[PDB]
Parts: structure tokens; C-alpha cells; sequence
């Protein structure tokens, strides 16, 4: 038993990371088949980032100005193209380590693993969520741009995020692997403020089921509620409204535990109105919202990847 | 910027995991060179675990009773030996993916990554610490035995933990790769209670430096203290005593921030006596003690692994 914030094993992604340099800018790229994907701001100077015209900047670059290195070994760039906010560098060699993969675009509330890298070299792996305001709260120092987020289903890597930006408040923004930003953010060094970072209610509920399965039970109470009554309290605490869809997704955890979803909602309502009174749940003094229902089921059941 | 609980990239370890079955018991083994290491309780039935005599049990096993599978492929066992609480199964093939490696024995307070596996297949990676009572707080379901903990220095994997036991309170016990348990625990299904799980003070202090570097600063105050005065409060709150050695280890973070170690100790003393008053530090409502000083330096500087 036990319950930890867990990332996917990162080896399949480690085998795809490369270094991309253009002029004086170095960042990371993702090498899949014969394409390397990277942020288009690789072509920018620090000065360019204040008001970049990327089509104009890109005209001054040739294939030979994109230096791509995979370990100690150089890759030959035979084409380049811009797709939204990513560049696709065609190389003359297919990555021999390319895993089965998909590109997907995730919704707020979904979780994914990030492989933080520098100079094409993996440093660490962690687990995070797309926030309701379309930011992520990561760990990204200068040079981490182009690091990716992903989920794994058995042997298939679903890439969902590429890192591009830190906002002036220290939260992070980036794109899917089609180069479309999550949320309203742009790849320019400008005033970009994030909206309310609400709490992902369905994920908190999943985690409270995890707690009960893993023997933390002190917060269970004698009450129930309704979606509409719960949602009046969610609104007042900057929680996402709970929908019947969310109730349906929590069905399997409800069936396992025998705790009706709306009963768990009443426990959550109490926790919001009363606080934890100096107690902890699964080692946290805050209600944790970076586990999805699927994450809880997976970790409580023992699912593996080949 | 940002600061996350981060595991090491797990690919080098993924390439070493295998499945080991003996009779009806399946668990994980670690394949390095031509040796597979696994918990010796692979030879036990659930019944045997109540009072096992492992030398006697092991006499009834031959090389051909240890089934070792690496992916879809069987390995041939050409010898076996018991070393403390691990078995070493000699195989006729060296693992072609063997990384540079060391076996080390860590001290309480040190952190490491765990690659949780089932049936020889990696499921997830997380980050944890050897507690002062020699337990770890992991996520281990039936079948996870033999999963390992490790640290990476560039390209060298230091293996420090192999999972063996869950205590009746749901915390975890295991061995180094020489098969010696951490702490007083044994591989028998018996009354084994853990001692006080104190807080790793030097690690909390490191994390408060991380907070200041990453712009969380509200807890900085006008006070200082002394080691002896601080330690009177540590004792009263079930914190580990702080030593001059610990002060020395925090020197680089003190130099970066310009906050003297004993000043940070006075901030920590306030936090202990006053609580957080509903505030957070780096996303936590608890003082986090699973980052070492070295972890903080690494993550705040951008260190990579090849
Ligand atoms: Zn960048
Ligand atoms: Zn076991």
C-alpha cells in the first residue's frame, strides 16, 4: 500500500531528447522518426523576445544554422518548417529509439509527467497538471525550453506538452506538439497574467478515495450533499464546479470503497469549511488536486508499461 | 524557476529490471552484469513468511526453480547464493544495458528515487527519503518487492535500496544491495513497530532556502538563534538535532541567498511555534523534509545526467 505522486518511467522519452542550438540560443528538442520538434524561439536573441516577428526572423536562418546534437553525435538537418509555435527540423536519420507515440492535446485538470532537460540531457522527472487557467507549475531553469510532458499507456507515449515560457509570476506556459499554446499565452516577453488558479475538484475527490483505500479516514463524516449544494461551496472556495460527468468518472472508486460520490463531496465540503485542524491526509496539509481519477485507479491497482 | 519534488530519470534502471518467480511467488529482480539480485523471500509461501528459516527453505530450491525473465526473454540461471537478505542469481548472459553502477548504503535523511515495478515492468518513479526511524514512505502493492531505489551522478547509478516489507502501519522497509536491512527490520511477518518518525531538520532548512530562491519569502523574520536554542525547540517538535556539520553543508545556500544559517533556523523556529496560519511555501502547507541540501543545489543550478 501507500500513495505517492508518481511520474511515468522516463526512459522512452530520454531516448528522444536532443540539443538544438541556433546562433547563441541552446534549448532542447524532441527527436521522433526523422523530425526534431523544438520551440520556435530558438531563433530569437534575448532582444528579439520583446516583440519577435517569427516569420521574418526565420527567413534569416538556413538548415545549417540549426545545430542538432544527440549525445556526442551531430544530426544533419535537411529541412525546416514552422508549425504554429514549434519548429520541425527534418533530419537525415530516423531516431532508432523512437517509441510508439501520439500527439495529444490535454484538457485542464489532466496530469502528465515532465522530463526536465538541459542541453539535450535529462535531469529529472516529475508529475504535474494542466491548471484550469492553462498554466503549469513546473521546475524550469534557463535552458529547459523544449522539455516535454507526456503520459504512457503500456508502450505508447502520448506527448502533450512542450515547455516555452515562464510568466512574470513564475508559473509556466507551453504548447502541445502541434505548437498551439495552452490557454491565451504567447511566445513573447510581454505582460501576460494568469487567471484564477482554481482547484480541480474531481481530482481532490479521487485523492480522498485514495486516502480511504490507503487507510486515512479521519475526514469521513455522517453527511451527504447534492451537486448543486456542493457547487455553492466550491464556488465560494475557488474550486471547479463538479458535473455529473465527474460523478460518473468517480464511479469505480465509489464502487471499491462503498462511499457514494456525494458522501465524499460532503466530506470535502466539511474540509473546506473547517480546515484540517493541523491534521494530514496522505502526508499533505493541503487538499491535493494533481491526481486524476485514472491516476488513482492505476496506482491503487499496480498498472505497468513495457 | 520553480521547485518540484523530482526523481532521477529512470531509463538506466528500467534497463535492469527483470521478473523473478520461485514456485508461486513472483517479484522483481535487478540484473547487473551476469547477476540478478532479488529479495530472498521469493522462496517463501505466504505461510513460510510467518517464521521462515531461509537456509532450510533455500536447500529445497535449485537453479532451475528460479525463473528469470527479461521482457519476453528467459535468462538461464547457472548459480544462486544468499547474501544477507538478498539472493544473487548468476545468469549466463551479462545484461547488455548494465549502466555504470555502485552499491551504497545511505544514512537517514538521504533521498533517492524509487522505480516501482510489477512483474519486472516499471510502473512509476518517485522520490523519497530514508526516514530517521529507517523506514521509507513509498507506494508498494503486492508484487513490488525487489523494486529499487537509487541516485544518479552523471552516468553512474548508485543503488541504495531494495524493497522487501510493508509494516503493519503501512510504512516500508528494505535492504541495501548487500541485503542488509535498514534499521532493525526483518523479513518475517511479525510485530515490527517503527520508532518516532522525526523531521529531517537540515532538509527543511534546505527547502526554505529553495523557497527564498524561488520567491516565497513571507516566513523570513527579524530574528536569529543559536544551535543550542534552536535544538531545544527541535526536540519539543520532534525534529532532528541540528549539528555544525549540517550548518557547514548549508553554507553554499547561505552564501547564494545571503541568509545566515542561524537566521533561517530562527525562521524555522517561528514556523514551528506559530504554524503557517493558512499560508503555503512552495505549494506545501507542511514543512517539507524530503529535499537534501544537495538536491536543492542541483535543482536550483540545472544539473544533468548522460
Ligand atoms: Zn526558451
Ligand atoms: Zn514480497
Amino acid at each position: 500500500s501507500g500513495f505517492r505522486k508518481m511520474a511515468f518511467p522516463s526512459g522512452k522519452v530520454e531516448g528522444c531528447m536532443v540539443q538544438v542550438t541556433c546562433g547563441t540560443t541552446t534549448l532542447n528538442g524532441l527527436w521522433l522518426d526523422d523530425v526534431v520538434y523544438c520551440p520556435r524561439h530558438v531563433i530569437c536573441t534575448s532582444e528579439d523576445m520583446l516583440n519577435p516577428n517569427y516569420e521574418d526572423l526565420l527567413i534569416r536562418k538556413s538548415n545549417h544554422n540549426f545545430l542538432v546534437q544527440a549525445g556526442n553525435v551531430q544530426l544533419r538537418v535537411i529541412g525546416h518548417s514552422m508549425q504554429n509555435c514549434v519548429l520541425k527540423l527534418k533530419v537525415d536519420t530516423a531516431n532508432p529509439k523512437t517509441p510508439k507515440y501520439k500527439f495529444v492535446r490535454i484538457q485542464p485538470g489532466q496530469t502528465f509527467s515532465v522530463l526536465a532537460c538541459y542541453n539535450g540531457s535529462p535531469s529529472g522527472v516529475y508529475q504535474c497538471a494542466m491548471r484550469p487557467n492553462f498554466t503549469i507549475k513546473g521546475s524550469f531553469l534557463n535552458g529547459s525550453c523544449g522539455s516535454v510532458g507526456f503520459n504512457i499507456d503500456y508502450d505508447c507515449v502520448s506527448f502533450c506538452y512542450m515547455h516555452h515560457m515562464e510568466l512574470p509570476t513564475g508559473v509556466h506556459a507551453g504548447t502541445d506538439l502541434e505548437g498551439n499554446f495552452y490557454g491565451p499565452f504567447v511566445d513573447r516577453q510581454t505582460a501576460q497574467a494568469a487567471g484564477t488558479d482554481t482547484t480541480i475538484t474531481v481530482n481532490v475527490l479521487a485523492w480522498l478515495y485514495a486516502a480511504v483505500i490507503n487507510g486515512d479516514r479521519w475526514f469521513l463524516n455522517r453527511f451527504t450533499t447534492t451537486l448543486n449544494d456542493f457547487n455553492l461551496v466550491a464556488m465560494k472556495y475557488n474550486y471547479e464546479p463538479l458535473t455529473q460527468d465527474h460523478v460518473d468518472i468517480l464511479g469505480p472508486l465509489s464502487a471499491q470503497t462503498g462511499i457514494a460520490v456525494l458522501d465524499m463531496c460532503a466530506s470535502l465540503k466539511e474540509l473546506l469549511q473547517n480546515g484540517m485542524n493541523g491534521r494530514t491526509i496522505l502526508g499533505s496539509a493541503l487538499l491535493e488536486d494533481e491526481f486524476t481519477p485514472f491516476d488513482v485507479v492505476r496506482q491503487c491497482s499496480g498498472v505497468t508499461f513495457q
